[PDB]
């Protein structure tokens, strides 16, 4: 027999929220990731020329809360997209690039026992 696994919106929320809460918990590391990057406020005019698909924690939280996700990999893709954007835009020696690498480290430690328990 062949089939694809179905997931309820509240089932996705309860299983994936600790991994997101773990990212939020990182202070000062998560502070630049909590809200969408605002180039005008940050004095980075070329941001949208480089980062074509912006992602942040508030969007991922709003999606997971309002049931905008269907599969667990959709959540993981969004989180990795947010990390990829900060690594692409920022210098390797910069505060945001280092904070990003720390968040990715926490996320890989948190998502591993969660995705294994999901299937
Ligand atoms: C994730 O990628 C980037 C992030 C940021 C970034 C975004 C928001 C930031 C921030 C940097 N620095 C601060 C100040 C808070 C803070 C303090 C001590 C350490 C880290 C953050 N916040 C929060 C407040 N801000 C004030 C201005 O309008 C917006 C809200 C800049 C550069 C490149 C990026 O691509």
């Amino acid at each position: 027999s062949m089939r694809k696994k179905i997931f309820k919106p509240e089932e996705l929320r309860q299983a994936l929220m600790p991994t997101l809460e773990a990212l939020y918990r990182q202070d000062p590391e998560s502070l630049p990731f909590r809200q969408p990057v605002d180039p005008q406020l940050l004095g980075i005019p070329d941001y949208f020329d480089i980062v074509k698909n912006p992602m942040d924690l508030s969007t991922i939280k709003r999606k997971l809360d309002t049931g905008q996700y269907q599969e667990p990999w959709q959540y993981v893709d969004d989180v990795w997209l947010m990390f990829n954007n900060a690594w692409l835009y920022n210098r390797k020696t910069s505060r945001v690039y280092k904070f990003c690498s720390k968040l990715a480290e926490v996320f890989e430690q948190e998502i591993d026992p969660v995705m294994q328990s999901l299937g």
